[PDB]
């Protein structure tokens, strides 16, 4: 049921939701998948995360034009690392309004990423301040606290069973929390737990580097993170 367009793979998760997957061949690891989301919101499309590269990101947009044929209104990118923000220039060239955590945009230059056009800010309880996320339709943006990076954010899709943990959440059989080069090992477990509590009825948990899982991914990630303190 999965579809290939250029270097990208797409999988439909729900009537109005698809996962996009892009690959980069890394020293040491070889080919590494990274996943984001595409959401049809009535007459428009919303994107979560770029692909690794601008070329791959343009392939997402072309697949959307071909298969969905609705304007892409905006994209939310989930932290300032290549897998999630590598394709910003491609979104900007296509005229898609981009949104990231303020902190992602502040870190972006140091991390070699291009900042988004707009900054999301968050309350103490993690929820986006709504004036910063105008007309986000079903996307509910949550900052769960520092974990994979200090700026990692997460998104739930209202009206669906789906929530996206990005690179904070690992699958429920994972052996480790993977890339911890920029991680907050002290607060990781609470941040994983906070994402779970923010989206308490999501049953399909989508994440950057494994296929969609159940809520078990959340509790497994938190259990692994507990051992880093
Ligand atoms: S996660 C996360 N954050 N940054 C990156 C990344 C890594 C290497 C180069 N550019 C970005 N990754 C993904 C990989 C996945 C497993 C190893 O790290
Ligand atoms: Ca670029
Ligand atoms: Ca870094
Ligand atoms: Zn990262
Ligand atoms: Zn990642």
């Amino acid at each position: 049921g999965d579809q290939r367009f250029g270097d990208l793979v797409f999988r439909q998760l729900a009537p109005n939701v698809w996962q996009h997957t892009s690959y980069l061949d890394m020293p040491g690891f070889g080919a590494v998948a990274s996943n984001g989301l595409i959401v049809r919101d009535g007459g428009r499309v919303l994107v979560v995360d770029t692909a690794w590269t601008d070329d791959q990101t343009a392939q997402i947009l072309n697949w959307i034009k071909q298969e969905i044929n609705l304007p892409v209104a905006l994209a939310v990118v989930t932290h300032a690392h290549q897998d999630k923000m590598g394709g910003m220039d491609a979104l900007h060239a296509a005229g898609i309004a981009t949104y990231a955590n303020a902190l992602s945009n502040q870190l972006a230059p140091q991390e070699g990423m291009v900042a988004a056009q707009h900054s999301l800010t968050f309350a103490a309880n993690g929820w986006v301040e709504p004036a910063t996320a105008p007309n986000f339709g079903p996307l509910k943006v949550f900052y769960p606290g520092p974990g994979h990076t200090s700026d990692n954010i997460t998104v739930g899709i209202d009206g669906t069973d789906i929530a996206f943990g990005g690179c904070l959440i690992k699958d429920s059989k994972a052996k480790s929390l993977g890339n911890l080069g920029d991680a907050d090992t002290e607060h990781y477990a609470a941040s994983a737990r906070a994402f779970g509590a923010a989206f308490p009825k999501a049953s399909m948990i989508v994440m950057s580097h494994s296929a969609p899982d159940s809520r078990a991914a959340i509790t497994h990630t938190a259990r692994m993170a507990d051992k880093l303190r």
